[PDB]
């Protein structure tokens, strides 16, 4: 009970730091998916060309 | 008898504050997965576009 | 003889203690590998979306 | 024998959950590949198209 | 001889029973294997589409 | 009776001071694992960047 | 009381310097990863030409 | 000499038994590496699939 | 020596074992690659109508 | 001097008796790398066919 | 406090050689992907042809 | 009184040769974990190219 | 002070041992490395003919 | 020194041998990739008659 | 002195005792990592082959 109280607290805190960290791999990607898609766009117009 | 139930009261406490810890356990990696699936879905758009 | 025998019984009585905070553990123990199978099984999906 | 027991039942349950994030599973794929197969099907109206 | 005689039977019961958590921990496998063969059987399918 | 009672609560006192030491290990511990999530969460960009 | 105050400050010390190497670890990793970042995007970039 | 002898051959004996129980210990990690070939083994079927 | 020689045997039953869910992995993927075949060619007679 | 060399000797016997274990790992692992092989050439199959 | 700073600096002279290795994994995959660049480019002329 | 005085002080001495024991500790622990870092690394290369 | 002096010695002794040992692990990965370039290098081909 | 000498060759021995297996995995991967060139260029000439 | 004498001597002869079991221990060690490296390197192939 009373040990592992500060315990779980400290657990929370963790979970919400993960949270951050998840939020920025979800940009990252935002980032990269944002690259494939104009680049993908590129070829696109190639095939247009052709 | 008399020694060991003392005990065993403490042990039945110990193994739920287990459970507690463990469910906190499940959550942390609700958000990891959950990082994992959204991330991944960022690929398969790439893909959408490739 | 005579005076072993009070202390035989008192080892049988020692041993079923014993015997009870065993079944303590494996129950504990029921919970951790609980926690192991359902969190490996959230892993699972990350793969399956990978 | 005795001690077992328990454990073994306990095992059958943590099985059978087992079983259940396992038909989670198969479902989250469903969408992904319902989505994979109608996002094809897109391309192969470009296809047509050309 | 004597002494050793009722723990070598001991063991003999411990090592059967570790065969039976030993076929539970087959089975197990046999889902999580099974849940992996029918998912990567669905990215199979968006082979195919694709 | 009345030579055990000095030392029932010392004993009191000592076991309570453990409690506190074990405080501080749960804290010490919930750094080391504070930095195992986080450094585990670095990893898991390295996976969606791949 | 008095023989465990100078321990649980000792303890306290030792903590804030798990920390430091902790923090450390934090920047390792943030080496590592961001090499992890680079070098795949090398490969994206590779794809982008293909 | 004399007092030793009876000794000499009782130590003997209990070698022996001693070399019984050894192979009992051999036995029993057979059935557990089995169960670790085997489920390795399915695994290894995992990756075929994937 | 022999101590180990019935530990020898059972690592050859082991192996045996190994080389039984060795030919079923064989097979199962006999299955995959049928299928990957078949629908390959599909998109074979695709392209002689284009 | 006198007591040591039984030990050296018992010791070198252990030695040879770990070298033939360790000959059935290589033995068990040349199975299931011959497994990897082929399963991997039936993917490779898979490709051609693609 | 005095045992650690040692510790420390011989972490920020490990990390620093990280860095270098680091850096040379950059150039690596620079010549990679320089061979990628090129050998597309053919395909690209390939192309052009076609 | 006047009789652990001599001893305290011996106490102080031997405390800090454990010091200086533990400083060399700390430095054996700094070329392993260096190696660990570099080898690492080159496991990374192995990744950058795959 | 004087009895810890020698201890010093041979523990300097031991950590440049270890230095040793340390060197040919980063040699032995060297060409583990080395072998990863190349083989991952003959894929690359398979990817300039494909 | 003494001790680490029969060391360090039998290191010597064992990476050399690594060398060996290194050199066998460089001509599988040839097979495989020569296998690879070939079939790409029955592809090739698919496409001469398209 | 006197006494002591023909102890330290015995002493000098025990720690060379203790000298050649460390040597055997080395070679031991040296026939199992010899295992680990090759085996490890069965893996390599496979993932040449993957």
């Amino acid at each position: 009970a009373e040990g592992d109280d500060p315990a779980k607290a400290a657990f929370d805190s963790l979970q919400a730091s993960a949270t951050e960290y998840i939020g920025y791999a979800w940009a990252m990607v935002v980032v990269i998916v944002g690259a494939t898609i104009g680049i993908k766009l590129f070829k696109k117009f190639t095939s247009k060309a052709s």
